[PDB]
């Protein structure tokens, strides 16, 4: 079993998700997977068929899926809504309905392209950090908050529970990489951040066989420029996940390579960071490689079909230098370059 | 008129306060600047001489000067006192005494050391930017704050007199530059950034001659490592400025190179950024450059000299490439390097 609810969303949505589902059927067929997936309606798409994002057929494929692919949703058509029925409004309605409270979003340098990247290519050799991100708690969705015309207030605010299940989600994924952890707070300024850190401690014991260390957010901020490769998985709250998150997404220098996993109580969520690009949407020229990659964190994290998701990524990694699309440089279509990975993936196989 | 009082305090202190002085009595002489400065104990030394570390008679000096030229502050020795009486307690004390509510941290990759930057060699040319992060509010001081076994909480709050006046601070300064303010905050989520925006949109109509632009922390993540040279000043609230001030810090790629400036009510304190390096004090190789571009801090951002000051950066930039200290992979002594700035002072002058 491996049930998949694809929610192909708007713009280039559509080709790159099925760019991703080309990668899963064919590992499907050469390893016996029992993939079964269905389509269903979101986002822009939605609103234009059924007058709203996450109409009901689509609630109940996530909820009875094991996992959702997910292509880009949103953009310029759908901008003037209410925002009862936006797009974005659809997204978090999903994340929301699943209780999707870990978001991971990991940071390659695929060697070979250290080309890319802002920093020197002996820096960026290497790269390969995870940041897992709280998404549910903290600061933006603190009590009390507000505002007058003398002040403004937001709380940074974080339970027991909220700190000890992103923290299992980290370590969960370190087991799958290199089995190392850096949770980051500002325990030295801030009882929040006191708090999370010994609560992360406490947690790490149920995991000996992953390797714990604690960093401030502006140290962080530090290391992921200058080394970066020293990383494997970074774990801290919401608004100093979605800055660092931010910092290590410009590593790779290219929006095409970044995919993202929402994991949580419910159905986890796999899309790629990047928009839905409509100007290139029917062209066959969006790099898939965002949704190939979303698509091998799917095989990880939800199904923990580790090696395979490494062969996905091995795979991905020698097209992008084979036959690189046209954000890295290259002219490959997005079947072309589809064509590629499945080439590398079958040569792999026949070992 | 220019009165310092110069602490020098502890480690390598002495010695890189010294080259600053030295350059500031070649500038007095030249310029006719009136010059008047005094030597007062502070840090390590003077808990070794008084039992504490911002003694009385220091305290009368401060005070009564127009600018404090403070060397670098601890060290191993004083790690084990009562946090009363600890170097950094001293620090506390004197940035409070002086209510300095501004800290500004430049960070600039000096032509024809790029190399050093951990970014590309393209992305580094021509980074000068100026980060003023707010110093005495926010989540660092806000209540209510505190922790149970089963949940922390920090508030970040601002009131509007709070964010009025370490902007004034960031226009004034971009006056002296190159005129364009980006303001940071994260109002696309938060009470207390639409709050921080507003408001400095509002005092940004007092400098009619400065650009004023907004951009939130997250995407500022991004863009200082993509492209910082795009940057001339930027301001911010005290946790954000933390995180972005350490951000920009390591983007020269050298620790020597960085001085700092704290503004407010009383005198303005001027220092470098680098620690006191207790294993080379007394070796005459500490990179005196922190501190002698403290002094062109001090003369720009006390006393106005923004022509003298541009002076100065410009013959630490020459002398850089001439006589590079061996933390710049050259072999340059403190006196040598010093020495170097002088002769492009006394060039650049003899027009």
């Amino acid at each position: 079993s491996m049930k998949v609810a694809v929610l192909p969303g708007d713009g280039i949505g559509p080709e790159v998700t099925e760019a991703a589902l080309k990668v899963l059927r064919a590992l499907d067929e050469a390893e016996g997977l029992g993939l079964a997936y269905e389509v269903f309606p979101f986002g822009g798409a939605a609103i234009d068929a059924f007058g709203e994002p996450f109409p009901e057929p689509t609630r109940k494929g996530v909820e009875e899926a094991e996992a959702v692919l997910l292509g880009s949703v949103g953009g310029p058509k759908w901008d003037g809504l209410p925002r009862k029925i936006r797009p974005e409004t659809g997204l978090l309605s999903l994340r929301k309905s699943q209780d999707l409270f870990a978001n991971l979003r990991p940071a390659k340098v695929f060697p070979g392209l250290e080309r890319l990247s802002p920093l020197k290519e002996e820096i960026a050799r290497g790269v390969d950090v995870l940041i897992v991100r709280e998404l549910t708690g903290g600061i933006y969705f603190g009590e009390p908050r507000g505002m007058s015309e003398a002040e403004a207030w937001n709380t940074e605010r974080y339970s027991k529970p909220e700190v000890e299940r992103v923290a299992r989600v980290a370590f969960e994924a370190a087991r799958k990489r290199r089995k190392h952890v850096v949770s980051v707070d500002k325990a030295n300024v801030l009882e929040v951040g006191e708090f999370w850190r010994k609560t992360v401690e406490e947690v790490g014991r149920g995991y000996p066989d992953v390797a714990l260390e604690h960093q401030y957010v502006d140290a962080m901020a530090m290391h992921l420029v200058r080394s970066p490769a020293r990383f494997d998985v970074v774990v801290t709250g919401n608004i100093f996940g979605d800055i660092l998150s931010d910092l290590a997404s410009v590593l790779p220098g290219s929006l095409g390579l970044l995919p993202s996993a929402s994991l949580g109580r419910g159905t986890p969520v796999f899309e790629p960071v990047h928009g839905s690009a409509p100007d290139i949407a029917g062209k066959g020229i969006a790099n898939p490689t965002a949704a190939i990659l979303s698509a091998a964190m799917m095989l990880e994290h939800a199904f923990g079909l580790v090696e395979l998701a490494r062969k996905v990524e091995d795979a991905v990694a020698k097209a992008l230098l084979e036959t690189p699309p046209p954000d890295l440089g290259g002219s490959a279509g997005t079947e072309a370059f589809t064509a590629t990975v499945l080439r590398h993936l079958a040569a792999a196989a026949l070992e």
